[PDB]
């Protein structure tokens, strides 16, 4: 059997920029800083970042983290507040929940989604 | 807080080709199949695929999974054995644990690690 999940790993063109973003919204906490890159726990979540112009186009490949129904408008708040990337929100089916989009500086694409996939089925 | 993860959501051309793959080396149990997709449960983990020709070009940004040491040797047999593209596995740091490398159909590049951040610290 295969554990969990180990890491994620996310290469973007400004480190300390990308940082300052995570740590902001995600609120990751970094563990530490060869190779430049650094890793953080976001929501108990090994995430690992590295220096590099690989940025291939945007798609619709993305992960999406669980909020909260009372968050999300504060969430929509914050990353606007940032003047990061952020879709305007589209109502899902009243019963499978609400979800935010947004990107990064380095074409990666960002969901948080509200209602799990328990009551998604 | 953020509570977890919700789901990674990936596109692949070929719907049923990318699922045999997944259950097979992943063993992800389906959940369920408007718009052709499928849901997985990939050790504990709300995996989405849909079909689509978004996979543009390969780059490091990659998932990896948590195994064990035993299993790395097995696994790496397993993904021989179904034809998958493979990278020969690099020695990381006799205390960092080891780690392997292959792709999906899809320009999906997966990683399957074994050592946990803690001690990887």
């Amino acid at each position: 059997m295969i554990s969990g999940l180990s890491h994620i790993t996310l290469i973007v063109k400004d480190l300390n920029k990308t940082t300052a973003f995570l740590q902001n919204i995600f609120n990751a906490e970094e563990i530490y800083s060869l190779s430049k890159e650094k890793f953080f726990l976001i929501a108990g979540l090994w995430i690992c970042i590295m220096e590099g112009d690989s940025l291939q186009e945007r798609t619709y490949n993305h992960i999406a983290f669980q909020i909260q129904s009372e968050e999300v408008d504060e969430y929509t708040e914050r990353i606007k507040a940032l003047g990061v990337e952020m879709k305007p929100e589209r109502p899902r089916v009243q019963g499978e929940g609400r979800s935010i989009y947004f990107y990064d500086f380095d074409n990666h694409l960002f969901e948080l989604h509200a209602g799990t996939l328990e009551e998604r089925l």
